[PDB]
């Protein structure tokens, strides 16, 4: 299987709508990345948010094509494989790893808020690693803008990854973009420093989310995290979307800038 001069020759992932090849070019040699679609009002959607994406923690797109019923995307390859492999069930990973990660997640998400994007699925799967393990936010299928001509609108739509979704989204007819991606970033952190998630969702009727609420942080996983750590998902996982901790404010948690190794 092939699409003009690619060959198409490892499945890196299979998706929703869809499967990810790895792609290497009969020529050149190239490795890339090529999503395809069967079957598009979304995928206009899509590439055209595709399009604009350009930062080092981004995953570029190369461009597209249309072959009868199937779409092309072509992207940068991360051959690291995905973040989700890297964390140790019920352990994590070290520390100092985590936070290196943790900055670069940082660096991405607010490019893309930079440029009135919201990503609305943010979870180790869709957060992906190139070879020298720099962490790149793939999966712009849930994507979104919520700024246009300086201008924001609110979101309401249900999506997402219920562990990882922001409980507004839960409760609220309409709701802001940012603290969304902001509470899948903590989220994310724990799963990085606990190897497991916290809840099923963040709910009234789940009752790891009551406890958390009511402090008991002598519970898993809150009891494998470190007290400099666990300080900054006590600003981040805070239910009124409005008090949450914001972006410019995580870059001056003590944990975000502690020296590690
Ligand atoms: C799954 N999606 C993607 N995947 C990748 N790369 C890779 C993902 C996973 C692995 C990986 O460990 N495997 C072991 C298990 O059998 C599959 C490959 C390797 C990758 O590369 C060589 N690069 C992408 N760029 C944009 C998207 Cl979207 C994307
Ligand atoms: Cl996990
Ligand atoms: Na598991």
């Amino acid at each position: 299987p092939f699409v003009e001069d690619w060959d198409l020759v490892q499945t890196l992932g299979e998706g929703a709508y869809g499967e990810v090849q790895l792609a290497v070019n009969r020529v050149t040699e190239e490795a890339v990345a090529v999503k395809i679609v069967d079957m598009p009002e979304n995928i206009k959607k899509e590439i055209c948010i595709l399009k604009m994406l350009n930062h080092e923690n981004v995953i570029k797109f190369y461009g597209h094509r249309r072959e009868g019923n199937i779409q092309y995307l072509f992207m940068e390859l991360a051959s690291g494989g995905s973040l989700f492999d890297r964390i140790e069930p019920d352990i994590g990973m070290p520390e100092p790893d985590a936070q290196r990660f943790f900055h670069q997640l940082m660096a991405g998400v607010v490019y893309l808020h930079g440029i009135g994007i919201t990503h609305r699925d943010i979870k180790p799967h869709n957060l992906l690693l190139d070879e020298r393990d720099n962490l790149k936010i793939a999966d712009y299928s849930l994507a979104t803008v919520f700024r246009y001509n300086n201008r924001e609108r609110l979101l309401n739509k249900m999506c997402g990854t219920l562990p990882y979704v922001a409980p507004e989204l839960l409760k609220r007819r309409e709701f802001h973009a940012e603290p969304v991606d902001v509470w899948s970033c903590g989220i994310v952190l724990t799963a990085m420093l606990a190897g497991e998630l916290p809840w099923d969702q963040p709910s009234d009727s789940c009752q790891e989310y009551s406890d958390w609420k009511e402090k008991k942080t002598y519970l898993n996983p809150w009891k494998k995290i470190d007290s400099a750590p666990l300080a900054l998902l006590h600003k981040i996982l805070v239910e009124n979307p409005s008090a949450r901790i914001t972006i410019p404010d995580i870059k001056k948690d003590r944990w975000y800038n502690k020296p590690l190794k």
